[PDB]
């Protein structure tokens, strides 16, 4: 009833990776190492690395989960608020409900768990393209972090799991998100909180 967001290697060395994109008032999408933290502008294509030590098996897939990161919400299904999940914004493939969304990939799947009732949306793995080192995946967050009656200023962590073809746990990584109007003004800000 809680996703475990242990953060986890695995046999094949997994872990995320961010561009450095900097904190320009203009940035519609930012990573802060210091915080652990994403934030970007809503509906915007969020950049997310795939890296391992080795190839993993085909049939690899790769899932992306939300959940509040305050102990008191953890066991509340994050979704989208009353308004949005009605604003017939559908790509034909993410249910209107679903906050987090895999941009540009024909073969995503989204899931509603038929005992948590939590939502999910997983890709196959594709191993990196030759001169490149990595695998990139586009995401987009669907709502504000303080649209009321959604995620209601709540903070949010999403949980990418690597996965063998069962949805067995191959490896685990984590970060937070905020979705706001001013990434790059968040992100100094917080960051200005942090050292302080
Ligand atoms: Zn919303």
């Amino acid at each position: 009833s809680v996703p475990s967001q242990k953060t986890y290697q695995g046999s094949y060395g997994f872990r995320l990776g961010f561009l450095h994109s900097g904190t320009a008032k203009s940035v519609t999408c930012t990573y802060s190492p210091a915080l652990n933290k994403l934030f970007c502008q809503l509906a915007k294509t969020c950049p997310v690395q795939l890296w391992v030590d080795s190839t993993p098996p085909p049939g690899t897939r790769v899932r992306a989960m939300a959940i509040y990161k305050q102990s008191q919400h953890m066991t509340e299904v994050v979704r989208r608020c009353p308004h949005h999940e009605r604003c017939s914004d559908s790509d034909g493939l993410a249910p209107p409900q679903h906050l987090i969304r895999v941009e540009g990939n024909l073969r995503a799947e989204y899931l509603d768990d038929r005992n948590t009732f939590r939502h999910s949306v997983v890709v196959p793995y594709e191993p990196p393209e030759v001169g490149s080192d990595c695998t990139t995946i586009h995401y987009n967050c669907m709502c504000y972090s303080s649209c009321m009656g959604g995620m209601n200023r709540r903070p949010i962590l999403t949980i990418i799991t690597l996965e063998d073809s069962s949805g067995n746990l191959l490896g685990r990584d984590s970060f937070e998100v905020r979705v706001c109007a001013c990434p790059g003004r968040d992100r100094r800000t917080e960051e200005e909180n942090l050292r302080k």
